[PDB]
């Protein structure tokens, strides 16, 4: 584990999701992150799954994930809710 310019974005199957300041809001990606994590979390249950889960990809249909498993100090604000559900054939993320 070491310092890193990311805060927290969402967490699914217990991994906490962060993203990279320099870059802008990842409400679209919300659900397509959470949805394609949940495929890794799936595979790997308890320990297995990662620590943490470095969502980037902004705009220009930009989409890269990094699977990072060290923990380390961190927090949160608030949440409530998003309530989306985008459809899409080709899903370049999975």
């Amino acid at each position: 584990p070491s310092q890193t310019s990311f805060k927290p974005l969402t967490v699914v199957d217990g991994v906490a999701v962060n993203m990279p300041n320099n870059h802008p809001d990842l409400s679209n990606w919300l659900p397509s992150i959470e949805l394609c994590v949940k495929k890794y979390n799936e595979k790997h249950t308890g320990g297995l799954k990662p620590i943490e889960v470095i969502a980037t990809g902004g705009q220009n249909n930009q989409l890269t994930l990094n699977y990072i498993h060290s923990p380390e100090v961190s927090g949160e604000n608030i949440t409530l809710r998003i309530v989306a559900n985008p459809n899409d054939a080709i899903k370049v993320c999975e």
